[PDB]
């Protein structure tokens, strides 16, 4: 039928949506939740990295026809000298594997390097400041 | 003047929220958010355990006078043989510090501890699994 019927698919059977490169590119994600964490803040102050604020944040592509459900969540910190936003160690938390050209996966490594690209372009330290934000009423 | 307009207290400046065993125990927590994490399902699987599905929470109590803005996460996995949801390792992420008669510190420890407790008087898995079946629509 019309594509508004077509299945909402789940991920594949092993618990991942399987995306190329390029579908990872367009990614539609909306945030969803962001607070602190001061125990991660005097970890990262432990391990020398000069952070005003660290915390958690939690994104989602929501689920339609021929679209799954997509969670991608990581861990953030607010340096001090510049006020610039850092994913900490790079590390990204999903339900995503990345897979190439033939539709071979590409690992976890590859996977969270072309979601933090994702999110750069979709400027995420503007809505976890927001929300963060938000909280405080 | 009336307790409507009594300061909203922010955490201690150290980012934690002090509050006492009792306080604890009377913990208004709401559900936030809630996903699969099919990477934590793996690892968990490679040491044995056997869970159906693993996942992140997060649950929130809002910012009102005299009530601080407070955050809980943690990691959780539902078994296949009884169906029970579990907190993965007792392990509980928040911006709470649990004090004691003194007001003296407890730890991490015993916080994680008194927290998971009233979790489990909140119900927390059914506000899981609910939100999990929400995410297919």
């Amino acid at each position: 039928t019309s594509p508004l019927l077509h299945p909402v698919p789940g991920p594949s059977p092993d618990g991942y949506v399987r995306l190329s490169e390029g579908a990872l590119a367009a990614l539609v994600l909306d945030h969803v939740a962001s607070g602190l964490d001061p125990s991660l803040l005097a970890e990262l102050r432990d391990n020398a990295i000069d952070a005003r604020l660290a915390g958690y944040t939690e994104w989602h592509r929501t689920a339609g026809a021929g679209v799954a459900y997509v969670t991608v969540g990581w861990d953030w910190y607010l340096e001090r000298a510049t006020g610039t936003f850092v994913i900490a160690g790079g590390d990204v938390r999903s339900n995503v594997m990345a897979i190439d050209a033939k539709g071979a996966d590409i690992g976890m490594l590859r996977t969270a390097a072309a979601l933090a690209a994702r999110l750069a372009a979709l400027d995420w330290p503007a809505a976890v400041a927001s929300a963060l934000l938000g909280h405080n009423d």
